[PDB]
């Protein structure tokens, strides 16, 4: 299926499972296995989700060869700093049961330690322990600041992105510095869900005989954004993957784009750094 190319030529599958909010053990292992069974080849996790064991279990259970799957995980705020970050990588690696990790990200920028943390990601990349390195919830100013002090520039930035918060500024900033955007959103585990409940998505979903969530995912795909919808439900997990047998029209894309309100719904990167030390 579709892949997005990072600035080091590694190809990152465009659709993945978010396991954010999945309880460890069975819940995750099932979610991951079900995803892989359905065809997903990309799992997105994070130390702080406390479910790296379960992810590893799901992957081993699926029976799919390691190199055919992409695994992303992330260094938590409290493990920022060169040596601390290096150590959190190993704790994550051991917990996933993996010899290498495909992508490792800084989970939140913070203020004082992210340049230092990035130096550790560069090391892991030189040591061939990760295939790609990037950041999450970084804003252009963070990225501009990081650019002053790095040898390898970030390859991914995973941020809140959905039809009411379309991140146009950052998208252009990332187009211009060769960075792939990954979209997360406060959906899948059943939050307020205003994002999905509007006439534009409704009628596009109805026209194609799909759900509004399937539409948003497809909209992500056709904008070349990487998308990691989270769910622990076997059916929803399957539904989120059934997005390859239809195309949104150029007009349908402008219509969804028109929904932009720059309405952030999750936490603000400039003022959010729980666990910071
Ligand atoms: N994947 C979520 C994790 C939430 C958290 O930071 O605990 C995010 O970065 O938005």
């Amino acid at each position: 299926y579709n892949c997005v190319t990072l600035h080091n030529s590694v190809r990152m599958p465009q659709l993945g499972l978010g396991v954010w909010r999945a309880q460890d053990g069975a819940e995750t292992a099932n979610a991951v296995r079900w995803a892989i069974e359905a065809g997903y080849r990309h799992i997105d996790t994070a130390y702080i989700y406390s479910n790296e064991r379960g992810v590893g279990q799901g992957i081993r259970e699926s029976g799919v060869p390691r190199e055919e799957v992409w695994v992303t995980t992330k260094v938590w705020n409290s493990d920022q700093g060169y040596e601390k970050t290096l150590a959190a990588f190993e704790r994550s690696r051991e917990l996933l049961g993996l010899e290498y990790i495909d992508l490792y990200l800084i989970h939140w920028p913070g203020k004082k330690k992210f340049v230092d943390t990035w130096k550790a990601l560069e090391k892991l990349y030189e040591e061939k322990k990760v295939r790609a390195i990037g950041v999450s919830n970084f804003e252009p100013h963070h990225l501009t600041e990081l650019f002053k002090s790095c040898k390898i520039r970030p390859m991914v930035n995973q941020v809140e992105l959905h039809p009411l918060f379309q991140q146009r500024t950052l998208r252009e900033f990332c187009k211009q510095h060769n960075i792939a955007i990954t979209a997360w959103s406060p959906l899948g585990s059943g939050e307020e869900a205003g994002i999905l409940k509007n006439h534009v998505l409704g009628e596009i979903a109805k026209k194609h005989n799909k759900s509004p969530a399937q539409v948003v995912i497809r909209w992500d795909i056709q904008h070349g954004i990487v998308t990691i919808p989270k769910s622990t439900n076997k059916g929803r997990i399957q539904e989120n993957f059934n997005v390859w047998d239809f195309k949104l029209t150029e007009e349908e894309m402008r219509q969804i784009d028109e929904l932009n309100e720059d309405k952030r719904i999750g936490a603000d990167p400039d003022n959010f750094f729980p666990g910071g030390e």
